[PDB]
């Protein structure tokens, strides 16, 4: 009876137990015996048979059976990574080998996928075989336009309830929320919030034209929202934020981000974007009788239980890894494109540019992206060529029609309609 | 003055109705069109009536559609009432529009109404009135490019698995067997999908039956061949899932015996009123019969009327806006007798001639693909006795032995069902 | 060694028995006690057999305990399984306990599990060991202090909201009557809480009928009037939940119209069998005879099995834990055949003879009490002075299809029938 | 046909439209005419009776029939407060008598009702509800203000989820939960959701906190927690910590700043963020030993979420004998629910003599539940502190003698309540 060792690594997605139950139920109605390690690689790191001995577990059927509707992960994770010295990988060998791994399995990021090559291509490849499923929140593989990857659902769907009590809040008692949604990598998630929420602005380091931002603009295309509204006798709404900003902002651009000082260094996770908005934002336009407010969605979001279509898809990618291994797949990564597991060959998806895994972004060209943009409030470029708009808006922020064309007009430039 | 949108709703209620309806109203409100709503569908529009119908429309404004995305149901009601087989109730559906100064006219229902909507535009000139329709199912039995969900089901699909959730912790808990019937007999899709998601032990959905009709027998056996294996590994509980589509599959012998050994009720017109069907329920009467006394529990359970207007999850408010948002792209691109569906991502406009069977002149209706690779997954986690498993005599005398029977015994009266659905 | 602790669950399952699970369990770990628990209730105590019972027996640790207060349901499973019919299964379950050295026995439980406890302990040495129950029961129906919870049932109350909350969206949107039974024969807690805090239209609970004996032609036409006075203010739809009890209050010639005029059913040893009566399905269909022609739809609902193992509620989440407590602090004061009870914020151990009166008293919601008539008021129903008001009469009369004195002579009668 | 005005103060709770449809709905009944203010004071402080009339709806049936599902008030709410000022009440009463409403209800918690009475000293009958997420209205004991059930219910299964990510990716949250009167909002949250420790201002012995002790609780309930092998938890802080801080606590709260300050001189605490500099504090001093810890605010989001069951009932029947007191001639009261029954409390019973506002209800720390709640926390207590062997190990885990650690945190025992 052969081995199978699974794990995970980086940061958690609802649906992780789904992938480990998929896989294990599967394997155990082969015969196969299951192991866990716990918290990724951070204990094979060390190399000690004991002590990760002492840190795996039996993934019995009675163990999964049922945490299809859990989210987190039953054998945990970590960021830990063999792949740094030539040490490491080593002592990962060392204890695959005395626990008799046959098929090794990995749950985890770009980051946590390479780990898994990496040892084992310094393995000869009948005696352990490779398989890994690649797992984000931030929905940012290059699977075919408009398919998700598992945990995006659940994520958006959580925000989207987050964002509707803000929205019947910020009605209630008249303010704006400034909503920063977690991860830099790109803007699915942001704008997927925003867009079933009915959140009247989003941001997204897709729809800035230039290569780099500058704080005053991100300050301009938020204040034009809500001089907008406020000019239709609201003085209340919310406005969502990729934390994807920040890492596209420029040097002076992040030195008004930490309040015109210095940013730290070994630093954009201290970064505080929509705070920062906010102190701006309320200087300009508090006199309007306007109060804005930060919120941050994020960490709560990624061990939601998963919804039923991850439910779904997690289960099918399980079944997936273990049908990869059967058909002698080694180095390659479950993906579903079109409906179909298929096992994906990491050379095929890793993108040259930056060695990791490619990153698909938001595609803010394609019609779903424009729809998106009908639904918001923000001044387009037609929005400022009509003389009794611009009039009823600069009347708003109490300037002139001509002192309101000079601030806000170059904002075309910025971003694209 | 300017152009007129009335929306209409037609059918039975799915999440994301009022999420359409939004949609439409705000991109419209934005072209300055002015938005009038019927109250409960073709209802008052086919009695002729311009007043009648007045008293029930209302002026879709910005702040009354502002926020129903995030509500189930629809703001303006629906009805059934159809003019189709009509031709005096369709000129009437003329008349009234014509009245409104309908400029373009938006329904939002299923085949019925998408077929009515059709045939009031078939006596009307093209350049008066524009028809779109924007076709809505929770049974997911659009023929949309497969794995493609039609807006509602991912709702009903979610919603449906957490109730199964807390049937799969009580059945637990409470050793016990739940027969959960999903409402609906148009498909097996939403069986499927909440059973898969939910980890039920078994779903069975008339798309895995080979006979053309289906026997009460055999469907009591399929059940309790998984009920007996399952009690060969020490559980004596679980959750099956039914469609409701397998009572319409059914032989009249099954549904004679469906209906307690009596005469299926029907109504004054000669058609078999399957509403009155309680197919879960009379399955585990049988299967307490026969499994009973081998401590085993069986317990019915109906989903499905509190799932049609549950507040629709992210996927369906992302939906139904940019369906709603299609509709008004082509009223304005000068479409009409089409159908706003979205395939591979993209919000398109689609002739309604263009979805015809053209052997029934009926849009085309989209079943579980049983041989798909999905299909077989899900199978792989359900408990079930297959082929090869039959074949199995160390299997076989254990399942035999929970079932209090001798292995022939078994072989006698079980074998025979890999024969009766897909393996 | 170290005190050991056994943990069981018996009957139906309600939200928050994880609760008290680990409220106990934590608490006895840290005073380093051992804590066991028993699979399905006293089903393998029963049996004798000693190595069965440590064959389905679970060490309860730390980590086993430590997160199921978010899990409903209950870890250790439940049964029916009683021994206190058989004295040879009472001594079964006193030889295995004592093989395990079980000096504290807390069980959680409804009348069966309780009582069922306390003789087992009476055939053993008050010494050797102690026996703690916390009454478990959905229904609310312990005899508390006047509007206080047991624990379990905020949860089944607001899951049940939600679901007649969607039902009446849906009856809106679609016309249509949605005749919701609550499941449950005790008493109409769950049915009046889940209808008044979702705004249904009409509430029927047993303990409002003023006579003994309940007639199925009187529920009919309480709800055909609600549903005619609907009717004349030009809404054809709404939501009516009915108790289960209804069905327990019946008298024998309602019965038998209640199963289609046949004969009702019963189990071999001659007992009705109430499980097989659809309430909510044959009120339907008659109400559909009567007002299928004024354009009425009716469907029957069920909200029974889905609410038992919800996830526990915040309010439910801290009842629990404070009624776990509380059991070990009644192991450690040295209270035995106690029930462990919350009443004036205090958990407290409470003798069996306290609250007893053959089972414990029912509790029954009081429908004389201020909370009933606020009820009453939201509710959509025919008063008195209703059916005294003749230009009101006329509009529900015309909605029915009738003239005011056949609505007056049909319906006026239904004063005496139910609480004013 | 008598006129009854209603109207939201302060900030929003679940349950408001509870109150305003069954208020509504028996007024119905009874015949009245119902309006509703919107936004509050904010414009009945005003005095423009023009601008007051423009911001005036008609609650009717089909407005309110079903609004007890939604969370939010459809009339809204603002902070204007009439009692500030003597005329502040003037123009209320002023704009009051120009409509002709008889019967006058107004929503709110604490200093909506002392707003409330600043204006009931003059035809017009005057009754509030108690609104509050925070359970600080003077309510009998054991007996909660509508919405917080809610929010305390929201709040456990926001922190549920951040408890299956600090064990699933070992991390600490230091979770701020928004006010800053009472602690009954955090406890509750923290109790529910089985949160390893809670912080309340209710638990500190002296009227001054600093800085420094409300640093080292934490640490020692994050050193216990490795003693036990565990490198992760959630802690919850109530929000008003800071408005029992010293000045030099407050000091180092914003950076080693002076705290933001408005014209009048009175401290923005809005502006501090307790939870965020605990954490850059606390990863500064173990951050070494392996723990990642990570700020977490909640309560925006609490606001206006729909009501529970709880809350529906309560809101139900709150709206009632609200109607009902104005059909008994009751004046300057607050409805409250005792034993099951709505009944008026006068305003006069409910004033505290220094502040002469209404009192405000604070969680008892004598009392049994606080005492149970404390025995799942992980904290030291003071026989924790005499045990030399836990000493030694939990020492040991943050790195440090037993002296040095006896020396750091055995003082925490005169900080706060055993
Ligand atoms: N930026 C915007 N996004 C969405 N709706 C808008 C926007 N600006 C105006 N509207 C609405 O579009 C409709 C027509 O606007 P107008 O033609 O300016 O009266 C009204 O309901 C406006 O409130
Ligand atoms: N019908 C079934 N569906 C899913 N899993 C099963 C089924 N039958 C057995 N198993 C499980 O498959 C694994 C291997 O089965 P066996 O080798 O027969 O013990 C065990 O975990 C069984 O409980
Ligand atoms: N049975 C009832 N329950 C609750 N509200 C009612 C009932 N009957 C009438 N109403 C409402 O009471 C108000 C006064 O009605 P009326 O007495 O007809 O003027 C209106 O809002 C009615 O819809
Ligand atoms: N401060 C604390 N709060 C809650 N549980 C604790 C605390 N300290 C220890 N425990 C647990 O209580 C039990 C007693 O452990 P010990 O004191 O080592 O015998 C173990 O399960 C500990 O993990
Ligand atoms: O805040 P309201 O004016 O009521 O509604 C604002 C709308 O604009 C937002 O993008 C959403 O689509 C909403 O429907
Ligand atoms: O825990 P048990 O009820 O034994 O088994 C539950 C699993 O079996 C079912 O087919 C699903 O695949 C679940 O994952
Ligand atoms: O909107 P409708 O169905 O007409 O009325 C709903 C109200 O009537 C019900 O008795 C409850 O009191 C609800 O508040
Ligand atoms: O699982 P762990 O995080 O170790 O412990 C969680 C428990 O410890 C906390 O104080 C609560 O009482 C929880 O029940
Ligand atoms: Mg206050």
């Amino acid at each position: 009876a052969p081995v199978l060792g699974i794990l995970c690594g980086g940061g958690p997605a609802p649906g992780l137990n789904g992938v480990i139950a998929g896989a294990t139920l599967y394997a155990l109605r082969l015969g196969w015996k299951v192991i866990g390690f716990m918290e990724g690689f951070k204990y094979l790191c060390t190399g000690d048979v004991d002590v990760v001995k002492a840190h795996t577990i039996d993934l019995t059927y009675d163990i999964v059976s049922r945490i299809h509707f859990q989210g987190g992960t039953i054998i945990q994770t970590s960021r830990a990574n063999p792949r740094k010295s030539p040490e490491l990988q080593e002592n990962v060998r060392k204890c695959l080998r005395a626990l008799k791994v046959r098929y090794f399995l990995t749950i985890g990021g770009d980051d946590t996928a390479s780990s898994a090559v990496s040892v084992a291509s310094g393995m000869n490849g009948n005696e352990i075989s490779v398989i890994s499923c690649p797992k984000t929140i931030d929905n940012d593989l290059p699977l075919p336009a408009d398919q998700s990857t598992f945990g995006f659902h659940t994520a958006r769907s959580l925000g989207m309830e987050i964002i509707r009590n803000l929205m019947v809040d910020s009605k209630s008692a008249p303010r704006w929320f400034l909503v920063e949604a977690m991860g830099r990598s790109a803007g699915h998630l942001a704008l997927g919030m925003a867009e079933a929420s009915g959140a009247h602005l989003c941001l997204i380091p897709e729809e800035f034209k230039q290569d780099e931002i500058e704080f005053e603009d991100v300050v301009e295309l938020v204040e034009a929202t809500i001089l907008k509204r406020l000019a239709y006798g609201k003085n209340y709404g919310v406005c969502v934020l990729a934390e994807g900003l920040v890492s596209k902002m420029s040097k002076k651009a992040l030195y008004k981000l930490f309040g015109n000082r210095e940013p730290p260094t070994d630093l954009l996770d201290d970064a505080e974007l929509a705070r920062s908005l906010s102190e701006e934002l309320l200087k300009r336009l508090g006199n309007l009788g306007i109060r804005i407010t930060p919120k941050k969605i994020g960490y709560e979001l990624r061990c939601a239980d998963p919804v039923a279509f991850d439910a779904v898809y997690t289960r099918e990618l399980g079944y997936g890894a273990i049908d990869a291994f059967l058909n002698g797949h080694s180095a390659a990564l479950i993906v579903r494109e079109n409906g179909q597991v298929k096992p994906v060959q990491f050379k095929d998806l890793l993108d040259p540019a930056t060695g990791r895994v490619r990153t698909r972004l938001v595609d803010v060209t394609s019609q779903s992206f424009k729809v998106a943009r009908v639904y918001m409030w923000r001044m387009s470029k037609k929005d400022y060529e009509n003389k009794d708009l611009v009039a009823r808006v600069a009347a708003a922020g109490k300037m002139t029609p001509e002192a309101f064309t000079e601030k806000f007009a170059h904002l075309t430039d910025v971003v694209v309609e």
